[PDB]
C-alpha cells in the first residue's frame, strides 16, 4: 500500500506543483466562517499530514466574543485581541489584519465573507507585505470593479444584463486583464435628475435608482414613475453622497440562480455546478438548491461558460460567485459576480465534492487545478495523478452527487451552535449568536427535501424553535415547491 501523506506543508508544496508554503494563516474574522474555515482545512490537513494541526491559525478576538467565550477562540491554535465595537475597529479593519498578519507573522491571511473580505485594498495591502490571500488579487477585484464596471465588462464578454444606465457600453477587447476607461465608465452614470429621466424612460418603470458605492439596504431605492424619480434620486445622493449612481430595470419576478466558480493562479478556471436562491423573504436568501435543477441543463452550462469567461478575463483567482437571473421562458441576465466565498458554500461542497476552503488554501500555495485531488476525482482521473486535464472539453464531464437543500433559520456562552440532528442523518446545521443554516443532503431532490423537513421538525422541538421553523416547512412541503414550479409568486399568499 502506498503513502499518500507527506512530511509537512513543504514537501506538499514541492510535490504538488506549488510555489509557496503557507502553514501560518490569519482568520480575518470571527463566527461560523471562522470555525468553517477552520474544520475544513483541518479536515484536508488530516488527511494529507495525519496531524489536524499542520496549518497553524491565529484568529482575533473582540472583547465581545471573548467574554462571550466563542468556539473558535479555543479551537485556533493562537489568538490575538483586538479593539471591540463594530467592525472597523477590528474584523473590518484592513491595517490591522495587515498588520497582525506581519508581527506574527503568518503566510497567508483568509477573510471569507462579510467585513473586510470585498475590500480590495486588504489582498492589496497584504501583498504588498508578502502575505498571499485565500480569495482573488487586487489587480482582479479592482478590474473588476462595481456593478457598473462589471456590467460593462459583461456585455464586453457578450453576456446579457438587464437594460440599464449603462446598456451598450462595451470595452475594446494573451495576458492582461481587462479594463474600462473612466470615460466609459461615466457613460453608465447620471449626474443629475435630468440625465436620470432620461435613461429613465429608455429604460421604463418600474426600475432601481442605486448608488455604485451602495449596499447594505442604503443607496438604493424603486421608481416607479417620472414623477417621484426626482425626490427618490436626490435620497440616494443624501444618503451615499459622492458615490456614481445608475438605473436598472426592476427584475420581474423570475429566478436567481449562481454559478460557482473556482480558479488557480495559472489561468484556469472552473463551475463547480451552481445554486438556485430564488426563495427569499425580504432580501434574505431563505431557503437554497444545490444544483439548480429549475433550468434547462444545457441553459445553465452556457451560464457556467459566460461566468468562466468572466472570471478569466479578470485574472479571477480562487472562488467566486457569478450571480444571474433566470427568467420562466429562457432568458438569463448577468447580475454580478461576488469576489469572495459565499456562506451557503456547503450546498456545493456537498454535491461536487470539494472542500473549498481546502481548495483556497492551496491554489494560494500555488497548486494549479489539476492537482488538486477533490478536482481530479470529479472529473474523473486519479486522486494523485499528475496527468493535465482538459477543462473546455473534459473526458468524463462531472456530475454533481445527489441533491442538497439549505434554509437559513431563525431563534425565538458561544457565538456558534454546531447543531446536529438524531432524526435525519443527512442533515447537519448551526445556529451564530439569531440566524443560522441547516443543509440537507439526498439522493435526488425528493430525498434532499423530506430530510430537511424531518431535521426542521427535530428543530421545532428545541424551544428556541417551537415557531421560527415552522415556516420552513410549510413552505417545503407545499405543493409548489414539491413540483419545483417556476413561479415564485406562491410565497406571498403561504
Amino acid at each position: 500500500h502506498r503513502d499518500f501523506t507527506v512530511a509537512s506543508p513543504a514537501e506538499f508544496v514541492t510535490r504538488f506543483g506549488g510555489d509557496r508554503v503557507i502553514e501560518k494563516v490569519l482568520i480575518a474574522n470571527n463566527g461560523i466562517a471562522a470555525v468553517k474555515c477552520m474544520r475544513s482545512i483541518r479536515r484536508w490537513a488530516y488527511e494529507m499530514f495525519r496531524n489536524e494541526r499542520a496549518i497553524r491559525f491565529v484568529v482575533m478576538v473582540t472583547p465581545e466574543d471573548l467574554k462571550a467565550n466563542a468556539e473558535y477562540i479555543k479551537m485556533a491554535d493562537h489568538y490575538v485581541p483586538v479593539p471591540g465595537g463594530p467592525n472597523n475597529n477590528n474584523y473590518a479593519n484592513v491595517e490591522l489584519i495587515v498588520d497582525i498578519a506581519k508581527r506574527i507573522p503568518v503566510q497567508a491571511v483568509w477573510a471569507g465573507w462579510g467585513h473586510a473580505s470585498e475590500n480590495p485594498k486588504l489582498p492589496e495591502l497584504l501583498c504588498k507585505n508578502g502575505v498571499a490571500f485565500l480569495g482573488p488579487p487586487s489587480e482582479a477585484m479592482w478590474a473588476l470593479g462595481d456593478k457598473i464596471a462589471s456590467t460593462v465588462v459583461a456585455q464586453t464578454l457578450q453576456v446579457p444584463t438587464l437594460p440599464w444606465s449603462g446598456s451598450g457600453l462595451t470595452v475594446e477587447w494573451q495576458g492582461k486583464r481587462i479594463s474600462v476607461p473612466e470615460d466609459v465608465y461615466d457613460k453608465g452614470c447620471v449626474k443629475d435628475v435630468d440625465e436620470g429621466l432620461e435613461a429613465a424612460e429608455r429604460i421604463g418603470f418600474p426600475l432601481m435608482i442605486k448608488a455604485s458605492e451602495g449596499g447594505g439596504g442604503k443607496g438604493i431605492r424603486k421608481a416607479e414613475s417620472a414623477e417621484d424619480f426626482p425626490i427618490l434620486f436626490r435620497q440616494v445622493q443624501s444618503e451615499i453622497p459622492g458615490s456614481p449612481i445608475f438605473l436598472m430595470k426592476l427584475a420581474q419576478h423570475a429566478r436567481h440562480l449562481e454559478v460557482q466558480i473556482l480558479a488557480d493562479q495559472y489561468g484556469n478556471a472552473v463551475s463547480l455546478f451552481g445554486r438556485d436562491c430564488s426563495i427569499q423573504r425580504r432580501h434574505q436568501k431563505i431557503v437554497e438548491e444545490a444544483p439548480a435543477t429549475i433550468a434547462p441543463l444545457a441553459i445553465f452550462e452556457f451560464m457556467e461558460q459566460c461566468a468562466i469567461r468572466l472570471a478569466k478575463t479578470v485574472g479571477y483567482v480562487s472562488a467566486g460567485t457569478v450571480e444571474y437571473l433566470y427568467s420562466q421562458d429562457g432568458s438569463f441576465h448577468f447580475l454580478e459576480l461576488n469576489p469572495r466565498l459565499q456562506v451557503e458554500h456547503p450546498c456545493t461542497e456537498m454535491i461536487a465534492d470539494v472542500n473549498l476552503p481546502a481548495a483556497q488554501l492551496q491554489i494560494a500555495m500555488g497548486v494549479p487545478l489539476h492537482r488538486l485531488k477533490d478536482i481530479r476525482l470529479l472529473y474523473g482521473e486519479s486522486p494523485w495523478g499528475v496527468t493535465p486535464i482538459s477543462f473546455e472539453t473534459p473526458s468524463n464531464p462531472p456530475l454533481a452527487r445527489g441533491h442538497v437543500i439549505a434554509a437559513r433559520i431563525t431563534s425565538e456562552s458561544g457565538t456558534v451552535q454546531e447543531l446536529n440532528f438524531r432524526s435525519s442523518k443527512n442533515v447537519w446545521g448551526y445556529f451564530s449568536v439569531q440566524f443560522g443554516h441547516c443543509f440537507s443532503w439526498g439522493e435526488n431532490r425528493e430525498e434532499a427535501i423530506s430530510n430537511m423537513v424531518v431535521a426542521l421538525k427535530e428543530l421545532s422541538i428545541r424551544g428556541d424553535f417551537r415557531t421560527t421553523v415552522e415556516y420552513l416547512i410549510n413552505l417545503l412541503e407545499t405543493e409548489s415547491f414539491q413540483n419545483n414550479d417556476i413561479d415564485t409568486g406562491w410565497l406571498d399568499y403561504l
